[PDB]
């Protein structure tokens, strides 16, 4: 019955970072609802780095993709009675419709004292990417040295403390002093801004003399050509993403020394957190939520308020501007 | 007085965005005497701006040029209503001591616009002027390569390089630029960013070669024209843009064996090394021949102070056709 | 006792030249070794740059012992040791290995260094291992006429698995065709490698067995099926490198085929697993599943000449230098 | 009458990275008999210069090895040509050949017998008229200038640094061994450094000239020029005489030079080659050339490989830093 929406389409394909012409912020009115159906207000809307990446493959003129928490505002759907809170993904957009196959109801456990916003973040999907990455990839048990990159976002920050509560050292790498102070007070034993310091080569060695175990990669380039450098034998890397060439304006930097990969006989799997459904999923949400509660990974939110700033979030994110999750308040 | 000015709140990554940018409003302090205060009329956004801004510090105004009129004066030599140039930045309202001033030429006609002192018959015009009359050297019947064709500075140099006899092939961003050039009678243009291959492209635009490049753009699209310049042939190294918003390296030079066999020479300049009698004559040129029709001026106005970060974005972007200017 | 050695005159700068080589002669003072068959190997041109200017060039040999002062390795006997590329040497016996007890006299000595030696263990855990086939996988192997593709693409083979080899030469090619490969092209006149890639197997490839690395694995790469397993064994593309690297491969493909690789030294795997190994290397050449084919050189003053030789591809088959 | 036999290096195989021995084969063949006008030429001094590397592209396998020799007739059906005479021909890399007479070249009526008949493909040859037109002409140093050159251990940087010296100039010299900075330091070069041991190419210039370069003869490229730009001065010029730092390369080109040092300093930067310059303005250069070295004003240093079969070692070293001057092979 006459609902009103408005969705961030992609006007201009990006070349190198994005920037505000190349997006537009249109209007549409939604049809009634059919038999089934449910009308969608978003709460909030994350924005995330593999939308530069997966933007190439959009059509100008297309929504962009994305995941939201939304509530139900009408239904015509008994499993989904009004006021019903849900993860779906319609695309950067304030109202959507669903007919209830393409939706995600939050663990049943959710307490009243955890942000919403969290389903999009450490007990969301940025959560998951870290659990699987940690545990499975790299296999950690205990004991290990952690290299971790992009720290303070929302898959190194929890990566990290993951890896504390499982009795591993932890080194991490952010893009300013206030990153690495945030991590410190959280009990990291080793920050460093990459920015700032004269040589990674020589900051990354004093942080571990010995090498490092595991390698979780959200960076990629140079970066991780001089980590891999210093990755102990058998060293395994979690290739989950490589955030320095999503906005590249040339060729790819350089591979890693084959010769280093080679000798150390190193193990580097890459993963999607999509991979991991059913029983295994499942338990690792009721994991990540548990160790927030018990305070063992600490909440931070990059909250920015106004659907008409998710541009500017998007953004923002790419550039380092965000400690922790980055999240738009609709 | 009340004044508005933009400043440079974040430097650049990239491409310029809008939260790199803030507006503050400032009093300006009470005329001294021998002073003046400018209000402005047309403002000014060049491509420079994207590489100079890494020398401000965060807060810094934006700098630029604008043409501007005297609204209060303590000064005899410059009296009230008075037209000047002057670089006080991205500013609306702004005191100077004289010193640092430029009239327009003494017979400005009032048929063209103010705006052009920032355009043909100013900085950009002096451009193309010096860069292809003296380091490119043309003389008539030569082959010139001119890319952003149809920005303030390439369109100039292509209309001067027709109106002293020579072969002009443009390169452009857009299928509107390609008819908007064609129209002027530029001999070859094309759209850089649809061609199948630029190396072809170029090769039947001339397959005896190009004996002078006048170079806006710089990177990959530069390579392939070293690889089609004549012996002895000259390129003016006016700009590189495709490089001003590089977040990596840059992007390999062209093949060294290629420049030595060739033998090419390669001079870069800056507008203002030309002053004095040389310079006041290529401005009266210029401003003969908009009247006289050989170079016709096209400008990418916007209005409102407000959206001079736009326009700048605009600009980098493509969207101008000819000079970018803001009105006031 | 006196002996022959080359050494390293100079570290190498791009391929190496004679002038980066010298040979030596030395007075000798546990038993003596005099060579019979010495190897060359892609990785001595890596692990060249940790010598020091003026000394012996590392690499194993299949050698013979002319004197005794140690009962469990009397006159003789047939062992492997690794001195270096050196005619005699001298060893206390506790860095030594004799050869399978059951090594018939029908198939060469010199496989123990090739086949039935280090090269074949490389292919036989790479691919069984690493790759982990169990029958039904499509398999990319390069260099696939060489020492360790070779094997690659035989063992491939009797275990059930389609096998698509990449080599330098049409020589190779028709090698590696007679071999019964499914598929085998000369890399460096095919007009578009991702073409022959695809052509070859448009299905994609469940495993990369990759000995080049370089511009080459990233073509592959982008032609490797979801989940598939990748064995980096080795990347000579670059072992002669002058510059940089070349780019590595997307990382958007790299992610979205969530790809698992893995490099490995031969030596991690001792033991009863490698013995177990050896042996089934040594069965397989006797049944036949495993043709050998050997580039051999005569003259131990050659075997600069074998070692770039090798490098530039010229050898067919495991490169051998008979002493 | 007679046939005469020579040898000859070809090219077998394209070279990929730094030539190696397998990439050259000699052969030995029958020259025919002379007729009436022709000479035969045996090779005294044979020349191996880095341009070989990069034209050798073009070649087909098979094909003869270019470059330049300093010859004496030994056999002559030719009256203006008589036995003894010395000449520079470029027959390529073998050591007998025959001419006509069209494409020689004797050498000067005024050459002393004090100086050897090397320096004719040296300090007053190629490579010496390189110099001589790139740093007198493209850079036009008129004395007083700071004189940025690499490789100024090699023949035509050695060449360069002299030339400024005696115009006046102050040089800054890069080399790529100890020795060499020891040899051009006793020549006099103001300032000359290891480029491959020094902690920062940009401290170690900046520190040799403070105040920027006027003029850089660059025989490099390559990442060593895009450091030399972001210090040359206003209005300063560029000598692009070679860019060996990519004729055996692997990969891809490296980046370019900052486009907004070169624009806002103003650069000019002009490539030349050598053959440009002919007739009246060549034999001035060499004359210049054979009296400042006559005068000792430019001191000759030959870096000499004897023996004819060992050219293409003489070839690889010298792309590899091993000489000290002018690379040349003894016959
Ligand atoms: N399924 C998967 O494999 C999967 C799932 C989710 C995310 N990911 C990947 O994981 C990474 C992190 O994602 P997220 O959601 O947690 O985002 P995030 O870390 O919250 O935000 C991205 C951060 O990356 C850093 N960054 C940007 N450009 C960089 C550069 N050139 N070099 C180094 N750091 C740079 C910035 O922090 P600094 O100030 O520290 O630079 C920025 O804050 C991304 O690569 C993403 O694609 C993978
Ligand atoms: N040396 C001096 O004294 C001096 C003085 C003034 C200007 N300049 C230089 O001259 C050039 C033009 O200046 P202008 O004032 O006349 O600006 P303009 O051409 O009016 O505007 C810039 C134009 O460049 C083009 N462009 C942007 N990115 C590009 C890319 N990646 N590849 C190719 N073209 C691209 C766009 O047109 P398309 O639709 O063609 O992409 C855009 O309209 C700039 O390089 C500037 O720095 C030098
Ligand atoms: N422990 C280990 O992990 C281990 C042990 C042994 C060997 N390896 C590695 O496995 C590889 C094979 O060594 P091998 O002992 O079996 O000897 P091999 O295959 O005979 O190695 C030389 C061969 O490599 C090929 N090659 C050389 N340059 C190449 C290039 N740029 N691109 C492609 N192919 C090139 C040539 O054959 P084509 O021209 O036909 O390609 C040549 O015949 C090497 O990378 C080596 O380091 C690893
Ligand atoms: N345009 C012309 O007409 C013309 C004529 C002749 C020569 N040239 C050029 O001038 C240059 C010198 O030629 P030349 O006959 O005098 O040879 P040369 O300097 O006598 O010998 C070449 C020298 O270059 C240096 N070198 C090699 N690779 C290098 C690298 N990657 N980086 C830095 N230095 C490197 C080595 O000295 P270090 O140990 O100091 O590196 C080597 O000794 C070459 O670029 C050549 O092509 C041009
Ligand atoms: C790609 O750069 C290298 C460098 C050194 C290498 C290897 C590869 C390989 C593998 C190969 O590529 O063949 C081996 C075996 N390397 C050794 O030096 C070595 C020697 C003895 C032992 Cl016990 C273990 C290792
Ligand atoms: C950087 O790539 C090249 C390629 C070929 C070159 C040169 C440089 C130079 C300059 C140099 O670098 O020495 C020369 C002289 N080339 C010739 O092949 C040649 C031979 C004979 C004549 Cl008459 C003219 C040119
Ligand atoms: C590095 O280039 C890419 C490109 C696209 C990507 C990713 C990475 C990642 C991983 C990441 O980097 O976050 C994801 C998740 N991509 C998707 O577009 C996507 C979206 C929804 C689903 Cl259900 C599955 C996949
Ligand atoms: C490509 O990198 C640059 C960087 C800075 C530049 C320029 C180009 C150009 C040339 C151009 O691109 O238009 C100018 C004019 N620059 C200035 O900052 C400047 C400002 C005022 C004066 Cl008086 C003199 C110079
Ligand atoms: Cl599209
Ligand atoms: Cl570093
Ligand atoms: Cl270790
Ligand atoms: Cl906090
Ligand atoms: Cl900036
Ligand atoms: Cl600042
Ligand atoms: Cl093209
Ligand atoms: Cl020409
Ligand atoms: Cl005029
Ligand atoms: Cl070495
Ligand atoms: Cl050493
Ligand atoms: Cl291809
Ligand atoms: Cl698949
Ligand atoms: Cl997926
Ligand atoms: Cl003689
Ligand atoms: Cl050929
Ligand atoms: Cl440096
Ligand atoms: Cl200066
Ligand atoms: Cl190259
Ligand atoms: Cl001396």
């Amino acid at each position: 019955p006459g609902s009103m929406t408005k969705t961030w389409t992609l006007k201009k394909h990006f070349v190198g970072y994005p920037t505000n012409s190349d997006f537009e912020l249109k209007t549409s009115e939604l049809p009634p609802l059919k038999n089934g159906e449910v009308l969608l207000e978003a709460l909030f809307l994350t924005v995330d780095p593999y939308m530069r990446v997966a933007a190439k493959r959009l059509k100008e003129g297309d929504t962009m993709m994305g995941q939201q928490v939304a509530k139900v505002v009408e239904s015509k759907n008994v499993a989904l009675p009004k006021g019903t809170i849900v993860l779906a993904s319609p695309g950067w957009t304030t109202h959507s419709i669903s007919d209830g196959k393409d939706l995600e109801k939050l663990l049943t456990e959710w307490p009243d004292t955890i942000p919403l916003s969290l389903a999009l973040g450490t007990v969301g999907m940025p959560g998951l990417t870290a659990y699987f990455g940690l545990l499975e990839i790299c296999g950690v048990k205990g004991g290990e040295t952690v290299m971790v990159n992009a720290a303070a976002g929302a898959v190194g920050s929890v990566v990290g403390q993951i890896a504390k509560l499982k009795g591993c050292k932890v080194v991490g790498a952010v893009g300013s002093d206030e990153k690495v102070a945030y991590l410190q007070k959280l009990g990291f034993d080793v920050v460093f801004n990459y920015k700032t310091v004269e040589s990674l080569e020589e900051t990354l060695k004093k942080a571990s003399p010995d090498g490092y175990d595991c390698y979780f990669d959200n960076v990629g380039g140079e970066f991780s050509n001089t980590v891999i450098g210093q990755m102990k034998k058998f060293g395994r890397i979690a290739i989950c993403g490589a955030i320095s060439t999503y906005n590249r304006t040339g060729p790819l930097p350089p591979g890693p020394p084959p010769e280093i990969v080679i000798y150390q006989e190193l193990r580097m799997e890459a993963f999607v957190v999509y991979r991991w459904q059913g029983d295994a999923r499942q338990k690792a949400l009721k994991d990540l939520l548990k160790w927030v509660l018990e305070g063992k990974i600490q909440y931070k939110e990059y909250i920015i308020e106004g659907f008409e700033n998710m541009p500017a979030a998007f953004m923002g994110m790419l550039k380092g501007d965000n400690l922790g999750k980055t999240i738009v308040k609709a």
